């Protein structure tokens, strides 16, 4: 639709130019305010600052202050588009980081395409903020910038496309196989596409107890199956499989999921018919997914369906992960955001999903009734429920590993 | 003191530190966030690129300034660090909002190479309309200024070099103006050879003062041709002929004194001998190379501007900065250049003789301003300056080919 998008561009112009504002929290109208806020009160807390570094956090705004960093080449889906073309991107996404957690960003477009370039100008940010997220960076360039940075710096870094899709996917799965009385450790799962977000899912899933010979993933180019080479790589390698299987099709024989993270019309009706009993469908390619819960509906019945779209239920959001990790991890002051933070994160989505829903979230949603279901598995993005979950866990999954720098005692 | 309780506790109460980042746009149903994300947010990304240039009208970026600084020479605290220099840098963004109504990102860097910084830097181009750099230690901002200029296709401005520069070189002409005197045959001597010192000279021969006609002293005395002790590269194009080697001798007949150094470095005897109605811009900070009263004392001919806020022509680089950077972001310049400079110079310097507004009178307490030799440069609370000053910035972007729009 063309003239939706003719709306998006109007709301970008209105006004002022683009989405932010940076503006003060404190008075800063008279002289007397001024002095306080720059010279010569400033030198006050400057100088605390360098006689202990940790009152950074009680002085300035970097305790609530997250960079969305990116060099656009992976925007949305519209790939390598350049940082400028993806700064509107990155703009809304520090929306979201304070509409559901409070959260200020600094939105940092980098023109640097070269992992070291990249690294290089990014880790010596580190004094500016309290948690670094990268954003729409394109696998797999994508993987070792996360790895070194978050080697490299002591704040925390999160490349959201990778983990944050895996959180909330996770979390949807364990309700799923909640729901159909499956285990992890005998589920059978086919994951098509082998991106950022296929490489982050496939590893959360093992995490969450799933066993590597149960899981199945595909490409472009079908089945990576072990032995083969074409189009494979040091990240393809891990999940190569021992399967007989080559096409998508063949891969879907008897398994219990399906997680999309392709394109659009990957998987039709006929694929899914040799599925196991109450198939698992996660259809998550955006804006359109590899199929349709009607469609699915059609096909099998029995069938359980979550996709990245909001028109449908059990959206797998990414906005219910990262504003909340985020917040856990700030207010933590920690150092990272590390393995046992996501899981947290994933295990408080998913038993969030399964309390009665209060009335004031059907009535953000129009009436709507939701109870834990095949229907209702994740939590709804604009549940104030959720920060509330997710939040405090993340929070204390980083005192009990460690990196937390500051105890929270209650909330 | 008690100052130093109620600054620090303006920083920690309520929200720490000071600024907030919100959304200029409605952002609080699926409608409004269908649009400033997905899948709506696409549009303006495919704008953007197909036509680079839309950047400007589809984000933040022809609002926003980088201030960008390492710490290693934060106010009079030296160097102290990145994260130690936050607070100053945040402070900074609050004066371009207040004095411009531009948004600042302030930017702490962890390098102090030159080479590291500015591989830093210059990659954050896209983000940003200009970068104000802030607080680096010289000679290292010599070189890092220059090499972002040479680097990046936005503007690029160390305030602290040229914000002092582009002030009192307001302050000088019209001092210059009221004593009759001609740029070209203006003898000065610069007391001090760091960050803003340079600037100020470099600034004074493009209003028309003559190399010849400038002598820099340094912590060792006069900078001569030949000296070798405590030189660089920088201080060695503003090296002299002159026989004079103390700061003393150099002022013998001297026009004006520009001081950029430390307290109490100007006494009475070097005022003796300089000439009738003598220029002194005492801007050592927080106390000046000398007080207006024990230089109007020994000599009551004298025109005196300091760089504090309780004496008349206070050189106040929260003139400069805001309109410099309003005008450049304004015709998304490529560049603020030598010919934007000028342009902010004169327009300042035209604004003091403009007939002082109640406001102002208001603003400072009944007291009556009227241009002349207590009143040289317009008092940093003047609403006019932006107004005055921005406009002449963007004229000079335009006619100097460094405008996009
Ligand atoms: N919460 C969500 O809804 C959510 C989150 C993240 C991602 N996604 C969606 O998942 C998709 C990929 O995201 P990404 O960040 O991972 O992108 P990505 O890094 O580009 O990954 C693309 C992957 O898809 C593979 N692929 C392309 N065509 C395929 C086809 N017909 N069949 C099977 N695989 C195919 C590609 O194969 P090759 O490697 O061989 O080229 C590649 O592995 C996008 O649509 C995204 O919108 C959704
Ligand atoms: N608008 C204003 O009010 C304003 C603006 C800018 C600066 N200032 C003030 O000007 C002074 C310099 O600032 P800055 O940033 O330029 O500092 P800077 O970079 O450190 O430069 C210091 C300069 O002062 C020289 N110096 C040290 N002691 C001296 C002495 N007794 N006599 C003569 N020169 C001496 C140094 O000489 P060496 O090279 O030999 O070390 C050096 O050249 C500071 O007090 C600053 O607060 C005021
Ligand atoms: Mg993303
Ligand atoms: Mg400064």
């Amino acid at each position: 639709t063309t003239n939706f998008d003719q709306e998006a561009l109007l709301y970008h112009q209105q006004g002022k130019p683009g989405k932010i504002e940076v503006i003060s929290s404190k008075p800063c109208a008279t002289e007397k305010d001024l002095s306080l806020a720059y010279s010569p009160g400033v030198a006050a807390p400057c100088k605390a600052i360098a006689k202990d570094p940790a009152k950074v956090y009680d002085y300035t705004a970097k305790g609530n202050l997250v960079a969305v960093i990116s060099n656009g080449t992976a925007v949305l889906g519209l790939g390598n588009i350049g940082p400028a073309a993806g700064k509107p991107v990155m703009e809304g996404k520090g929306i979201l980081f304070k509409q559901f957690a409070g959260i200020d960003v600094f939105d940092i477009e980098v023109a640097a395409t070269d992992v070291d370039v990249f690294c290089n100008a990014v880790r010596v940010l580190e004094p500016t903020f309290g948690g670094i997220n990268l954003e729409d960076i394109k696998a797999p360039e994508c993987f070792e910038i996360e790895e070194r940075l978050k080697k490299e710096m002591n704040i925390p870094v999160f490349h959201d496309d990778q983990h944050g899709t895996a959180i909330v996917s996770g979390a949807a799965l364990l309700n799923a196989c909640s729901i159909t009385n499956r285990k992890m450790e005998t589920v059978r799962i086919v994951v098509n596409g082998a991106g950022a977000s296929a490489n982050s899912c496939a590893k959360i899933f093992i995490a969450l107890g799933a066993r590597r010979e149960n899981i199945i993933m595909c490409d472009s180019q079908g089945v990576i199956y072990k032995g083969r080479t074409a189009g494979m790589n040091k990240y393809k390698e891990y999940f190569a499989s021992e399967t007989e299987a080559r096409t998508l099709t063949e891969a879907l024989r008897g398994a219990d999921v399906f997680v999309g993270l392709s394109v659009a019309g990957a998987l039709t009706p006929e694929m899914l018919k040799d599925m196991a009993k109450d198939p698992i469908i996660f259809a998550m390619a955006n804006p359109e997914p590899e199929i349709t819960p009607d469609k699915a509906r059609a096909a099998r019945p029995d069938a359980i369906i979550a996709t990245g779209r909001s028109d449908y239920p059990n959206q797998v959001n990414n906005v219910l992960g990262f504003p909340s990790i985020f917040r856990g991890a700030l207010d933590t002051r920690s150092t990272q955001i590390n393995e046992e933070m996501k899981l947290a994160a994933v295990h408080a989505l998913a038993k969030l999903a399964r309390e009665d829903v209060p009335d004031k979230v059907s009535a953000t949603y129009g009436g709507k009734s939701f109870k834990f279901g095949r229907d209702y598995l994740i939590p709804k993005p604009f549940d104030t429920r959720v920060l509330l979950w997710v939040a405090p866990e993340v929070a204390k999954a980083a005192m009990k590993s460690g990196v937390a720098t500051r105890a929270i005692e209650d909330w």
